[PDB]
Parts: C-alpha cells; structure tokens; sequence
C-alpha cells in the first residue's frame, strides 16, 4: 500500500471513531489506523528524496509516524478499557500529529 | 519561577498572540514563551514526582518543551521577517503542543 492508501485510511477512520459510540467500532477503526500508520512510518516522503537517514529532517519525520503510533497505541488501551469517550478524545487528539508533519514535510 | 509559574506565563502570552493589537505584541509573547518553556524544562510534574530522572516519561517531559522551543523559534523567524500574519497562525499551531503534553502528564 503507498502513502496515499495509507493517509487516506487514517484520514477515513478518524471520522468513523467520531461516528462510533461503542468500544468495539473504536478499537477496529484504532487498530487500521495502527495498520496504516506503521505501513507509512519506515519510507521516505517526495520533499526529502536526498536527506541522510540521520538527517534532522528525515529525523523528525520518521519521529512523526512513531509518536502518532504511539499515541494510536494508547487510544487502542482506553477503548480497551470500554473508555469509549476517553478513547474517542484521544483519537480526536490525533489530529495534532497529522497536521505537524503535513506542515513540515508535505 | 516554579512550573505553575511558567504554564501561567505560557498561558498568558498564547492567548496575547491570539488578541495581540499590534505586531510587535506577537514577537514579545513568542519570547516569553520560549522562556517558560526552557525553565519549565528544568522541573519534575507533580504527576512523575517519583520518576528518576531517567525515566521515559521524564524523557517525553523534557523532549515536549525542545519541540515547542523549535516551534517558538519558527514563529519567531516568521515575526522577524515581517511575517507576522503568519506568525500569528503558526502561534495558534502551538497549541497542540500544550494539549499534547498535558494529556500525558497533567
Ligand atoms: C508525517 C510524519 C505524517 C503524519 C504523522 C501524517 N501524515 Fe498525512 N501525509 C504525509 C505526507 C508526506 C503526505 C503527502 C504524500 C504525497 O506523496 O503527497 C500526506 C498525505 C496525506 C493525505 C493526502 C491523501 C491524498 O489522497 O492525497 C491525507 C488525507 C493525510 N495525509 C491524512 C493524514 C491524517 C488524517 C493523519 C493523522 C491521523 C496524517 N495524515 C498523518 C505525512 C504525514
Ligand atoms: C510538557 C512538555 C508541557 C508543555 C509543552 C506544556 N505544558 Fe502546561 N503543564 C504541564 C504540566 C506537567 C502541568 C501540570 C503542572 C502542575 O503543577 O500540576 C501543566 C499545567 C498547565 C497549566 C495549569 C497550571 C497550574 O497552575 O495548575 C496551564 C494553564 C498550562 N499548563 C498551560 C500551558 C500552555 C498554554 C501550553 C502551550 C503553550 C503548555 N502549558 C505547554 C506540562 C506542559
Ligand atoms: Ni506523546
Ligand atoms: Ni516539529
């Protein structure tokens, strides 16, 4: 799947958790974002085709996926927990990542 | 000035960005904030008061303010080139890092 398919899937299931009101649509719309996140954390954008992999901002960008990883990981905990609104917020937080990279790197 | 201190004092001035009647306003918040954040870096939250300094959340804790120090220095560049429209929006951008860092450890 390319970064399209895999934006587009956390874009998409970001509105189903907001439509959700059980614990079960959360985590499995939780757990195809975790999908597509990590499918998109390890290759490299076009507006950095020549950068180090060590390169700050190759860095920063790679640090993106992970830390909306894991901040999906700790959504998938709370509706775990049956913390449906909890989980919910948490995925509404989610939005901060996204558009932290996209005003970066895209 | 302890951590309650500097959130007030980044609390404050976020809000003089938004509000602010002139341009040079702007500028004078941003590097007030940059203070706070800097010496906010230097204390333990009540919430990892009996975390080494080692520890991943003391980690997180810290590395939060670096980010939104690179973050202040954007906008900062932005007001000292002129651009202070976009200084002001990249401003309000600050935001998610407060509400980040809060959901972990306030
Ligand atoms: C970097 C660390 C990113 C994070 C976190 C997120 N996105 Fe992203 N996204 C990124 C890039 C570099 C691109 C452009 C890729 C390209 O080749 O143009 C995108 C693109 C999108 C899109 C566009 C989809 C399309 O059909 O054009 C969407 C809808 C999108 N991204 C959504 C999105 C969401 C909802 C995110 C958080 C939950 C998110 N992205 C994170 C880089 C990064
Ligand atoms: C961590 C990296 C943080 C960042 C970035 C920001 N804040 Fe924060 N804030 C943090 C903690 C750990 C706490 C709890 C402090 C305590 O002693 O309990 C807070 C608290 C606040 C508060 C309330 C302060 C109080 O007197 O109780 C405010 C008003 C606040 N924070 C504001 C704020 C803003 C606007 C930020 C972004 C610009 C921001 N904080 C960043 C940790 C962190
Ligand atoms: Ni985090
Ligand atoms: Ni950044």
């Amino acid at each position: 799947a390319d970064l399209e398919d895999n934006m587009e899937t956390l874009n998409d299931n970001l509105k189903v958790i907001e439509k959700a009101d059980n614990a079960a649509q959360v985590k499995d719309a939780l757990t195809k974002m975790r999908a597509a996140a990590l499918d998109a954390q390890k290759a490299t954008p076009p507006k950095l085709e020549d950068k180090s992999p060590d390169s700050p901002e190759m860095w920063h960008f790679r640090a993106g996926f992970d830390h909306l990883v894991g901040h999906i990981d700790d959504a998938l905990k709370l509706a775990n927990e049956g913390k449906v609104k909890e989980a919910q917020a948490a995925a509404e937080q989610l939005k901060c990542h996204c558009n932290h990279c996209h005003q970066h790197y895209r």
